[PDB]
């Protein structure tokens, strides 16, 4: 599912993102919308051999299973898949386990060269919340 951009500002405002350890809204659609084009169903192949899962391209690595990537963990405690379904609860609960590992949203490298010190707000813009 491709969300739009204030479709998806109130599914992450309802499942609890709006200031998450002081992160505006504007930060995670901003995250969103760099990371995925606001598609649950995005990968992509890392080169260390790990995948970046859903909304918000997940790591295998640390934070979710799929059975292909040596030596990983799962943090999140869940099947990466579950970071592409339509429901986006379980990205939303994985995110912010990330988003509390110490160092911010400076975890999503897009949101840092691309998010970070911009007017985020604007991708709020013109919606009902």
């Amino acid at each position: 599912k491709v969300f739009g951009r204030c479709e998806l500002a109130a599914a992450m405002k309802r499942h609890g993102l709006d200031n998450y350890r002081g992160y505006s809204l504007g930060n995670w659609v901003c995250a969103a919308k760099f990371e995925s084009n606001f598609n649950t169903q995005a990968t992509n192949r890392n080169t260390d051999g790990s995948t970046d899962y859903g909304i918000l391209q997940i790591n295998s690595r640390w934070w979710c299973n799929d059975g292909r990537t040596p030596g990983s963990r799962n943090l999140c405690n869940i099947p990466c898949s579950a970071l592409l379904s339509s429901d986006i609860t379980a990205s939303v609960n994985c995110a912010k386990k990330i988003v509390s590992d110490g160092n911010g949203m400076n975890a999503w490298v897009a949101w840092r060269n691309r998010c970070k010190g911009t007017d985020v707000q604007a991708w709020i813009r013109g919606c009902r919340l």
